[PDB]
Parts: structure tokens; C-alpha cells; sequence
DNA sequence: TTGACTCTCTTAAGAGAGTCA
DNA sequence: TTGACTCTCTTAAGAGAGTCA
């Protein structure tokens, strides 16, 4: 098994490589009508992506390192969390984009949480709009708002009460 | 079926049948430390379910009627909305449980909206906790709260900024 | 050891359609 | 005509693993 020092070396090489990705400044809603700025380190749209990186899906990548003749591979956003527990409350931990920008690999824009917690950030009002996430959101979720509901609750007869 | 009259007849028959499902009272969080009461009309756990109804999955059902010698079939929660547009902004409209109770078929607990709007209600603070849904939530979403994040954003080196 | 592709799978909110009696 | 089963698919947040040079 890879030692702690070996895993730290993997994290360090990943950080070195991602830190050289193009850094894109994005202005974002924070909630409460306030605007903020995030700096995303974006993996390229097409090969080459960076040392150790390869695309396994339209917006999925993996990081690969060969250590003592054995190939090891991880989801590209999971690397910052290799020294953390990988489940909680019986749920698998997932890399969760606080910046909501899939190509971004900035570890300051990632957290490690259940898929439900991850998804729920899409609708959060944001750090200046009432976010209650213990690990606070960096921005208002892209899907926060009144929604676009086509039809509400309704009945034709009188068979139902709310 | 094609005609408006035929569609209204399908809606009326569905309402009459669902109107005879057992009515189960559920006390629910509203947000803001308040609680409310919902009356769900719950499809049975096992066959028979009711005239026109059959189970296609663990928590999936369909409603079917024979019109002009042809069988017409719909997802069991879609029937109230047969006269509504079936898409919005190029996204499929879905039946969305305001009561977060799959077996419930009370149309006063359903709306018709994109899958993203639908999902997002799981994390809404609720009608007394800040819900901004234009078609208002009936309860706080079951997944609202601080979450259980295992690890937050972090870096080992000095290559990244927020 | 490395790059650039290939494939299928998970989850939990939702769907459509066929086989028998 | 109606009932009771069977199967796979959609979405958008996420995954593991194979092949070739
Ligand atoms: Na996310
Ligand atoms: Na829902
Ligand atoms: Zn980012
Ligand atoms: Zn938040
Ligand atoms: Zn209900
Ligand atoms: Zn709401």
C-alpha cells in the first residue's frame, strides 16, 4: 500500500501541475445582492491537459501516477482528499465544487462530502444570502431562485384537501 | 387521448380513484421552527392499487385507460398536468412532490416543473424559513441543513488563491 | 511510465414500454 | 378491458477500469 509520505507526494505533484493551469477570474453572486470574485484553475478543453491527467468523459478526468512499477489512478478532483475518510454516515464522499465550475481543479474551490450535500449546494442562497452549510459556500448556487414552475397544485373536483 | 374532453375525463377518473386512497396525516417542518400538517393520499404498498394503476418500479407507478379501443398510459403523477406544456425552456416537465412522499398522489401536493426545480426543493428552507419558490413549498426540504462535510477546501503548498 | 483515448457505473429526483393472464 | 408483473431510460451532480504504443 502507498505510504502517507507517498500519498503526500502524489498530492504535491498534483498541486504543482494544477497550479500551472490557466487561472480564470470569475465574478459571481454571493447572495444578498452582493458580487464577489473566484479564481478558477481550469483544465484545458482538449489534450494535452497536464502531466498525469487524462479525460475519461466529456467533463470527467483522472490523475495517474506510477509508483514502484504499479499504476495508481484517481478521479481528478479527489486527489486533495486522499488522506481523508472516504465515507460518512454510510455515504460515499465525493469531490464537490464550491465554485460550480467542473473544469476547475483549484483545491480551494473543492470540498469532500456526500453526493446529496454536493448536489444541494446548487440551490444555496450563498455566503451572503443565508448559507447554513457548516463548510460555507463560496457563492450562491447557480440554480437558486424562484424557479420556472409551469403548473402548481390543483384539482378539478373536491376530492382532496391539502 | 387526443381530445380535450377525453383528457378531462382521464383527469376526472384519476382524481376519483386517488381520492379513495388512504389519507395519511404527516406533520412536517415548515422552517422557522414551525410545524404544519399535510394530508397525503397514498397509493397502496402492494396490489391491488386502484382502478387503472399498476407498479412499474419500487416507487414508480403508471395510470392506464382504454380510449377508442387503444390503451393510453402515463406516469401515475403526471395525470393532473396533461393539459399543460410538457416542456419549459427546452427542459422536460416533471411531476414534483411538494410533500416529498413518493406514494402520495394528492394533486394538491404536486407541481409541474423542470427536474432541476424539482430536485432543488429537497434543500429548501421551507415556507416559514425563506422559501423563494414562486410556486411555494409546502414544507422544508428533507435535506436542508448544515450538511456533514468531511473535509473543506485546503492546499499543502502556496500555488492557489480563492 | 506515460498519454490519449475507450468503456461502463452511482445516486435519487424523475420517465417510457413489453409480457402474460 | 383490466390487472400484475417485467425490463430499460433521463438528468446532472459524481465515479472505476481497459487498451495500445
Ligand atoms: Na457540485
Ligand atoms: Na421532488
Ligand atoms: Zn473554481
Ligand atoms: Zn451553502
Ligand atoms: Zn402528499
Ligand atoms: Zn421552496
Amino acid at each position: 500500500a502507498l505510504t502517507n509520505a507517498q500519498i503526500l507526494a502524489v498530492i504535491d505533484s498534483w498541486e504543482e501541475t494544477v497550479g500551472q493551469f490557466p487561472v480564470i477570474t470569475h465574478h459571481v453572486p454571493l447572495g444578498g445582492g452582493l458580487q464577489g470574485t473566484l479564481h478558477c484553475y481550469e483544465i484545458p478543453l482538449a489534450a494535452p491537459y497536464g502531466v498525469g491527467f487524462a479525460k475519461n468523459g466529456p467533463t470527467r478526468w483522472q490523475y495517474k501516477r506510477t509508483i514502484n512499477q504499479v499504476v495508481h489512478r484517481w478521479g481528478s478532483h479527489t486527489v486533495p482528499f486522499l488522506l481523508e475518510p472516504d465515507n460518512i454516515n454510510g455515504k460515499t464522499c465525493t469531490a464537490s465544487h464550491l465554485c460550480h465550475n467542473t473544469r476547475c481543479h483549484n483545491p480551494l474551490h473543492l470540498c469532500w462530502e456526500s453526493l446529496d450535500d454536493n448536489k444541494g449546494r446548487n440551490w444555496c442562497p450563498g455566503p451572503n444570502g443565508g448559507c447554513v452549510h457548516a463548510v460555507v459556500c463560496l457563492r450562491q448556487g447557480p440554480l437558486y431562485g424562484p424557479g420556472a414552475t409551469v403548473a402548481g397544485p390543483q384539482q378539478r373536483g373536491s376530492h382532496f384537501v391539502v
